[PDB]
């Protein structure tokens, strides 16, 4: 299993760690943070300029472009690392790809007018994430009769939508969207059944780092979540998740080495 | 449903337990460290004597170990595991409140087997000897043998725990083979105890020193717990307990309650 972008490839025969670069002197600091994450073993850096948090306010196209594009450009011309861009906006998609981004990682799964066409036009890999509702209301009262089945159905529908628009399946990644319109019990159901999403034969991307599913379980603040975060990452990686999106790159990469050593000693290379 | 009974209390093995390592006033500090581990969520304290270490006389081992076991048993509700190979220490430990006899030698010293049987306590069987054909099969064979040896001495199967003995005459790939296949040891229907905390199986993989192995140790604990391991022996209790609550939340959402 392999992705292709910007003349290079990413080998997903083992887990990859994706370092979070939140850009909600800004430029110099962001590039220093990327550099530390690459040194710590991150092979993808995820650049995001619009808060995707519960209650988040929208940012203008011009402001997002100012936050994001100079960060993507600077990273693409200094390091060899892959770059994902965390955006919903057709223009940010286009401009990001122009300055070297490798993956479009939209929490809205290209739902914004023109996003689907912009993504297709780039030829880049696209991550389809499940979210119930939108960031302003998703956490008010998340509700499912069957969260796994409903996220599974969403991925069937969005894969088709993307194929229809000329995005080949081989470009797609799937992410169940931990914390995006889910209560604590919904999140743990998806984590527990994560391996079952492999039936699509597509890369799985997960992001649990420092999230509420750890916070509300342990009743701790956001700086006390490293152990819980590593536990989530290891649980996901043991079930064959391909990309783990995190704040704490060094510790995660170390945990992924242990997983890799364990999976390579196993006959069928996956827990289920 | 799996439970152990000792000293008037029970251990509920329907979820994983964290066992904190206690290195042996010396007695005041041992109590203080026990207190810290209980506060971090350890439900078993392992009292002991690594491999390579200096052998000691019966008398010295009693003087080191018995007051500690006794002091913990008098002050705390926690279960107490004792790492010893000597029949005298097994006997005296049980008299002052130990719950589990954890012998790294699996009761091979003369008299140890009989002493353990007399106590009526739970007994942990650990594999120790690196070259193997199928490390899993050898360990598995060892368990069958030791179980039989214990049952023959009047130790009921319901008192036994199995430990594959990570780091103990095992190289890097043998250790990870045993970890990858841990869940297969459930066919005995006995509790599984594992100890990988800060070991060279992490140190060598990662090329880091003994104090930089927490993340790898946590990974090992999670990997074992996801496969239904019952007791995880660690140095870093708070962090392991947190990781275990995440495992527990995951396994409770799973209809199978285990990964294989
Ligand atoms: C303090 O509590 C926190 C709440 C939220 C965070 C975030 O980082 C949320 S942004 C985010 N998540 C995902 C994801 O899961 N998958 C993908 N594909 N993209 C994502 N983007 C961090 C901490
Ligand atoms: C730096 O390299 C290290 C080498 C060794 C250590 C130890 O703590 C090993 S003593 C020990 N292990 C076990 C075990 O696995 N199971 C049981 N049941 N009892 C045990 N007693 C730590 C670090």
């Amino acid at each position: 299993m392999k992705l292709f972008a910007q003349g290079t490839s990413l080998d997903l025969s083992h887990p990859h760690v994706m370092g979070i670069l939140n850009v909600t002197n800004s430029l110099i600091d962001a590039v220093k943070h990327a550099n530390l994450m690459i040194n710590a073993g991150a092979t993808i850096i995820d650049v995001g300029g619009e808060s995707t948090r519960p209650g988040a306010a929208e940012v203008s196209v011009e402001e997002e472009l100012q936050r994001v594009i100079p960060v993507v450009e600077a990273i693409a011309q200094r390091f060899e690392v892959w770059i994902s861009v965390d955006t919903s906006k057709p223009e940010v998609i286009r401009e990001s790809a122009k300055v070297g981004a490798h993956i479009i990682n939209d929490i809205r799964s290209l739902s914004e007018p023109g996003a689907l066409e912009a993504a297709a036009e780039t030829g880049l890999p696209v991550c389809l994430m499940h979210m119930q509702g939108n960031p302003k209301t998703m956490q008010e009262a998340p509700k499912y009769d069957d969260v796994f089945a409903e996220v599974n159905r969403y991925f069937i529908e969005q894969i088709a939508r993307c194929e229809q628009a000329g995005i080949a399946k081989e470009k797609l990644l799937l992410d169940p969207g931990f914390g995006f319109g889910k209560n604590l019990s919904h999140n743990y159901s998806l984590l527990a059944r994560l391996a079952e999403f492999h039936h699509f034969n597509l890369p799985l991307l997960v992001g649990m780092s420092r999230k509420s599913m750890i916070g509300q379980l342990l009743n701790v603040g956001p700086s006390e979540r490293l152990s819980g975060s590593l536990a989530c990452a290891v649980i996901a990686a043991m079930q064959g998740a391909h990309i783990i999106r995190v704040h704490d790159v060094k510790e995660t990469v170390e945990a992924m080495r242990v997983v890799e050593a364990t999976l390579s000693a196993k006959e069928n290379k996956r827990y289920e």
